[PDB]
């Protein structure tokens, strides 16, 4: 029957659309389409940009996109089509379903898509192709344009990747430079289904922001190709944004990428950059929890190669866990467990008790009063007392309180020992963590970098190198030694870049004090032990 249908885009009950190529079978067509889509994507990117950006050089796009594959290149949709082979084709009503609502999508339909694409050359017009505009005026405008082509969606099929083409030239000509592949196949779906149903815009203004702001790209293409998987799910599948400075993020922290964490809220994840958090932060932060977490305008802001840290004071619970790690309790407590067995029957039976005394509460001598007195207030002692009879474990449980007791007292005197020294050492960290290094300076820095090489800088130097000893650990600077990036990052709390940063002019500073000095006027060594 001789007429106009869009069913004549396809072969016979056939998804595989019509083509120059001739291949039917779809994967195949699919395959070929994409190969020479690719390969027509690199050389477009190549030319220069356009004077103007209008519909012409879009249809001008998607022609030398796909001059090979469809008879209907370059040719909108809703401009009736006559193929070669004799059909006649059309598309006046675009539709496609989320598939997690499945809420109908409606595209542009017949000669709207023209109003679309004129609507959209005035913009491009007055606008001057977006130059000349701020940042947020150029995020609004683009975003605006590019649903606006989504929606219209001018060719029956590929206008997804010419969309992609024309917003890239446009940004390149106003100056930024636009990546993609940062871009989950979710997020942009997500976008484009907020503004074709809802109309909301705020989506894909962020989204372009973020492929647009160098940084927040580096952030995202960052954790994208580092973790291949967020929450057991594939990377593409999950909806994945950067964080914008100053604001402030309630998620739940779910994954660790090298340079970056990130928060989980409804679905939607948030990729914060370590370097933006405090160590005490990510130290306290553990993975799973639930996390609040602010940007700040600048970190840096006091430029310092190593920062600071603020160390929590200790907690009760904290330093009842810690004097049950320490092993000196653990001895004393295995003889009272063993006293406590021989007196009462039950090591147990004293742990509630001994709980007291780590609280300190009922410390100390009440409760060895309380066992040479009143043994039997806790329990029944060890034995049994059948008509006044005094059975073997009793006269056993009789002799053994009194050495109960005493084990008891020693364990509360060692307890508040240990928790003394404890509270010491924590203070002694706390001295360490809040020192800070200093950036090198710029002349310097300059020298640590050269690789060649060959005394007031020597003097700074010297000083920088003071601060490095003093703020780093023992085991911190062996990790620079080794050239530990990944484990420095994780005892100091930062991101492993800066991390490796720290440690390559840590390295240098060493080299350079050491090529400075050739003190040989004396050298004192092996000093006298013995006559």
């Amino acid at each position: 029957s001789n007429q106009a249908l869009p069913s004549h885009y396809n072969y016979p009950n056939s998804l595989t659309l019509k083509n120059k190529y001739g291949i039917t079978n779809h994967k195949d067509f699919t395959n070929k389409c994409a190969h020479d889509s690719a390969k027509a994507a690199i050389n477009l990117r190549q030319e220069e940009p356009p004077k103007k950006f209008d519909s012409s050089y879009l249809k001008y796009l998607h022609k030398q996109l796909f001059k090979e594959t469809f008879e209907w290149a370059g040719h909108t949709r809703d401009l009736p089509f006559t193929f070669a082979d004799g059909t006649v084709g059309v598309m006046p009503e675009m539709i496609r379903s989320n598939w997690r609502t499945e809420q109908p999508i409606i595209f542009a339909t017949g000669n709207k898509v023209q109003d679309g694409l004129k609507n959209i050359d005035k913009m491009l017009i007055e606008k001057n192709n977006l130059q000349g505009l701020s940042h947020k005026e150029f995020i609004e405008n683009i975003a605006e344009i590019f649903a606006c082509l989504n929606y219209t969606h001018p060719f029956r099929e590929g206008n997804g990747r010419t969309q992609r083409i024309f917003c890239e030239k446009l940004a390149q000509a106003a100056g930024y430079y636009l990546d993609f592949s940062v871009v989950t196949k979710e997020r942009m779906s997500e976008a484009s289904i907020t503004a074709a149903q809802d109309s909301n815009l705020e989506p894909m203004k962020k989204l372009f922001d973020d492929i647009s702001n160098p940084i927040k790209t580096a952030v995202l293409k960052e954790c994208i190709n580092s973790l291949k998987n967020i929450d057991h799910k594939n990377i593409n599948d999950c909806i994945i944004v950067a964080a914008d400075k100053g604001l402030t993020y309630k998620g739940i922290y779910t994954d660790n990428s090298p340079d970056s964490i990130i928060l989980k809220t409804d679905n939607i994840y948030i990729i914060c950059s370590k370097n933006d958090l405090a160590p005490e932060q990510l130290k306290t932060l553990k993975l799973g929890d639930e996390c609040t977490i602010t940007v700040p305008m600048k970190q840096n802001i006091e430029n310092t190669l190593i920062p600071k840290e603020k160390l929590p004071p200790l907690t009760k619970n904290a330093i009842i866990e810690n004097i049950k790690k320490d092993t000196l309790i653990q001895a004393k407590l295995r003889q009272v467990t063993h006293l406590s067995k021989l007196v009462y029957g039950s090591s147990k039976i004293l742990n509630n008790q001994l709980e007291l005394i780590n609280t300190n509460q009922k410390s100390g001598e009440q409760l060895s009063a309380q066992i040479t007195s009143s043994p039997q207030s806790i329990s029944k002692l060890a034995g049994i007392k059948i008509f006044g009879m005094k059975n073997s474990m009793r006269k056993k449980a009789e002799d053994n309180i009194i050495k109960l007791a005493n084990s008891i007292k020693s364990y509360g005197s060692a307890v508040k020992n240990v928790e003394t020294t404890m509270i010491q050492q924590h203070k002694s960290e706390q001295k360490r963590l809040s020192k800070t290094v200093k950036l090198p300076s710029t002349k310097l820095q300059n020298i640590l970098n050269l690789p060649e090489e060959k005394s007031s800088i020597g003097k700074e130097l010297t000083d920088f190198i003071s601060s490095l000893n003093a703020r780093l650990s023992p085991s911190e600077r062996k990790m620079i030694l080794e050239s530990n990036h990944q484990q420095f990052a994780k005892n100091v709390g930062i991101s492993e870049s800066q991390a490796e940063t720290i440690i390559k002019t840590a390295q240098k500073a060493k080299e350079v004090y050491q090529k400075m000095q050739k003190p040989a006027v004396d050298l004192t060594k092996h000093l006298i032990v013995s006559g």
